């Protein structure tokens, strides 16, 4: 081990004033290289939607679901931040767009409507318990699941529990190759992360991600990096109950980010 990295997340607590959770783990053997508060719960907020879309395309390996299949859904079913569901009202969206949306985007309806395709929240979490995840939960719909209400255990996840979820999702024996190519991809296209860890992925790095942000300062990142043009760690960094700005949270992810790289 080496102290830099974890003493930038303990600098991260004090200059948020709040709880930092953080897990690097090899993605090929799983080994956990260093943690920080990896058996504590953080509201997921849109960071379970690569999870939504590994039950949806566990559906698509199953002939239970095709990415192909149109969806066609009305004004009463977007909610706030509907970017690409909201253009699609007369010529609906097909599953596959639906999953690019809630990841390339963090769309708050196509979550929802994927979430529908599968049962509910409820139904994400038994795809989860059924891989060997007892311990992260989705309970709530888009917008509540962000409400991130101190020591609510719903909506919730630890740092451990996401990054060994997120291997076996794009790794592990769970989905096809095909399947486990689309995932990382939707990740790699994402937009909405610019000032977390892709602001210090150095150029010739790999990084596909999923950010998330919810009420009472809830702010995180999933990702799958590493040098090369290949994936070779998993990271989760969450925190909650900051009263900080956004640009502050930011800066602070990235500088984990910055840390983690230069001790790679």
């Amino acid at each position: 081990g080496h102290p830099e990295t974890l003493v930038k997340v303990k600098d991260a607590e004090d200059q948020l004033g709040a709880r930092v959770g953080y897990i690097e783990l090899d993605l090929n053997s799983g080994k956990i290289l260093e943690s920080f508060r990896p058996e504590e719960r953080f509201p997921m907020m849109s960071t379970f939607k690569v999870l939504l879309c590994g039950a949806v395309l566990s559906r698509v390996d199953a002939g239970q679901e095709q990415l192909g299949r149109r969806i066609h859904y009305s004004q009463n079913d977007l909610v706030e931040y509907s970017p690409v569901t909201e253009k699609h009202l007369t010529d609906g969206m097909t599953v596959r767009e639906l999953c690019s949306a809630a990841i390339t985007m963090s769309d708050n309806t196509a979550a929802n409507l994927l979430l529908t395709t599968i049962g509910g929240p409820k139904e994400l979490t038994a795809f989860l318990h059924n891989m060997g995840d007892h311990v992260t939960r989705l309970d709530r719909w888009e917008p509540e699941l962000n409400e991130a209400i101190p020591n609510d255990e719903r909506d919730t996840t630890t740092p451990a529990a996401m990054a060994t979820t997120l291997r076996k999702l794009l790794t592990g024996e769970l989905l096809t190759l095909a399947s486990r190519q689309q995932l990382i991809d939707w990740m790699e296209a994402d937009k909405v992360a610019g000032p977390l860890l892709r602001s210090a992925l150095p150029a010739g790095w790999f990084i596909a991600d999923k950010s998330g942000a919810g009420e009472r300062g809830s702010r995180g990142i999933i990702a799958a990096l590493g040098p090369d043009g290949k994936p070779s760690r998993i990271v989760v960094i969450y925190t909650t109950g900051s009263q900080a700005t956004m640009d502050e949270r930011n800066r602070q992810i990235a500088e984990i980010g910055a840390s983690l790289i230069k001790h790679w």
